This record gives C-alpha cells, structure tokens and sequence, in this order.
C-alpha cells in the first residue's frame, strides 16, 4: 500500500477548469502545463542528484519512488492535447492548420501511451492503472474521431467508458461523480460515431 | 478519504532543493511564497465555485484536500528560514527568539487544523512532531533546558514511532531527523545535570 498513485482525471479536470477551459482558452491552459512541467523537471533533476550527507548514498534510487515523473508525462500529454484543441479552433477558418492539429493530437496519444506503460509498473496502484488506461482511450478516441475513423474511435471511446464505469463502481456515489460525468462527456462523440457506422 | 500531509518529507525536500540547506535562506522564503500564491489561487477558485451545482451532494470546503494545511505549513517554514538566517547572522538574539516563536505559532495552527477527523493518524503525528521540534528549538535557544529537552524528547519519540511503523525506506527520513536533534538533547541534559 506504499504504492504510487496518480489521480489522473481529478488532476486534469481541476487544472483545466482553473486555468482557461472555462472559456476555451486552451492557449492559457497549455501555458500552465508548461510551467508545471518545468517545476517538475527541476525537482526531478534535483532528486536524481541528491545524496545522503553521512553515507554519500543516492537518496532516490529511481524515477518511481514518487509520482513526479508520471506527472511530468501527464503534462506532456495535456500540453499536446490543449495545443491540438487550440489548433482545432483556428482550423475552423484556417484549413492549413489541420496538419499541425493532427500532429499535436497524435503526440498527446503518444504521451498517454507512455504514461500508461509507466503505470504498468508493480509499484503503481491498481486504481491508477485504470486511470491511465482510461486516459489513453479518451485521447485515442479523440484522435480517431478527428481522422473520421468512426469504428476505431467508438472502440476507443467504448473502452474509455467501460473503464470509468468500472472505477465508479469501486467507490461511493460521491466519489463516482467525476467518472460518471466523464462518461457523459464522451457520449456525444459515441453517438456521432455510432450513426456513421449506421 | 482522509487527508494526508507528509510534513517532514515536504520540508526536507523543499529546504534541500530551494536554498535553505546551502544557506540561501531568502531563496527558500521566495519558494515558500510562490507556492503559497499558487495554493491560494487554487483554493480561491475552488471555494469561489462551491455554490454551483455540479452533481455532488457534499459542498466543498478547506479540508476537502490538503492544500490549506500545506499553506499553513509554508508560513511556519518561512518563519523558520528567517530564524535560521539570523542564527547565522550572529538583541539580534531577541529577533532570533521572535522568529522562532512565530514558527511555533504557525505550527501550532497546523496542528490544531490536523485535529480534525478528516485528517489521518499519521499526519496528526507528523504535525505534533513538527510543533515539538520547533518548540524545542525556541526553548533551546532561550536556555530553557528542561522545557527544551521535554519538547525534543516528544519529537524524538514520535519520529521513532513513525520510523518503526512503515517501510525500511521511509524509516530513513525519520531516523535522520532523530539524529539531527540528538546533540541538542545531550546539550540540554548536561546543562541540567
């Protein structure tokens, strides 16, 4: 039970709401993630160098004695995704921005995949493994949706739904709210995919 | 469920990265202030919206997460850093004692907050141990030897208990804090006689 934990959905939702997404300011949110990531990098560099005064031994043996490296990768994902969503706003009128949109969205999935694999570590708790898999499925669905790959998108969104519903069942109705609203959040996407496979 | 605040791990990693260990006391204060400002904004944002319907049954408050506790911890650390700077910049003794007493009062606030049933057992002990350590330091610098040894002994007992309760890995931090105050305890004892 001294496992690592990362409350991924809680972290991203609370961050997104405070730092710009109340009014679709994805540029503001990306800025925030970037500043957080920089603080995290400096801390990781310090911890990986830190040594005990008496014995001279390293204080922190690897990147997984706390959740900070996991959080650094999550910021990379969130930064790429917010950049993609900014570009989507711009591409509405500037079609030339679509390449850059698609590149950033794929980048977000890639970072989520990296985070998910890190969470497969036996030091990471079971709830976080579910969180990381659900996050990757969400972003995979978003990338597939933007490419109009409707069946692959609905597979990803349905996987996301199934995992969050699993999560919500292991908890009280008060704890489950965030997971349930996340399912509500992707339901318009699931609807749209289903009718394109009609 | 319960709130957790790993007080000793936070203060040691923070003092080490942000200046205090190599005598850049003002840099450490700045870091505490900047962290506080970020915590204040998050807390204001949360509390500012708490009257909105979002599907929850419970209304958020300052003990919904540990951010308010961490805010108070940073006050005690800023006061401690001023005290440490003065200890080095060595009437000025009165200012030293004043800064130490302020750090103690902040720690006492954090300890009272942690009396809440929202806060876990481990965190209550960490808070008690932190207050005891700062109280010991105040009394020690004022040559109140018996009172200093009482506080340091309480501090040592609690950290030994925490060292003895978890992983061999977590024990190292707590054991090192016990090492740190052992010379103070010896000095008190030989003044008492």
């Amino acid at each position: 039970g001294d496992s690592l934990s990362l409350e991924i959905l809680q972290i991203i939702k609370e961050s997104q709401q405070q730092h710009g997404l109340r009014h679709g300011d994805f540029q503001r949110y990306r800025g925030y993630c970037s500043r957080r990531q920089r603080r995290l990098r400096k801390t990781l560099n310090f911890k990986m160098g830190n040594r005990h005064k008496f014995t001279g031994k390293k204080v922190t043996e690897d990147l997984l004695t706390d959740n900070r490296y996991l959080l650094l990768v999550l910021m990379d994902a969130e930064r790429a995704w917010s950049y993609a969503m900014q570009l989507k706003q711009e591409a509405n009128t500037e079609p030339r921005k679509r390449f850059h949109l698609l590149s950033r969205l794929r980048k977000a999935v890639k970072h989520a995949e990296e985070l998910e694999r890190l969470c497969e570590s036996n030091r990471v708790d079971a709830k976080t493994k579910l969180e990381a898999q659900a996050y990757t499925a969400y972003l995979s669905g978003m990338l597939r949706f933007e490419h109009q790959e409707w069946k692959a998108a609905i597979e990803a969104f349905n996987k996301c739904k199934t995992i969050y519903e699993k999560l919500a069942s292991a908890f009280t109705e008060e704890q489950a709210v965030l997971y349930n609203q996340r399912v509500e959040e992707i339901s318009p996407n699931i609807r749209y995919c289903a009718y394109n496979i009609g």
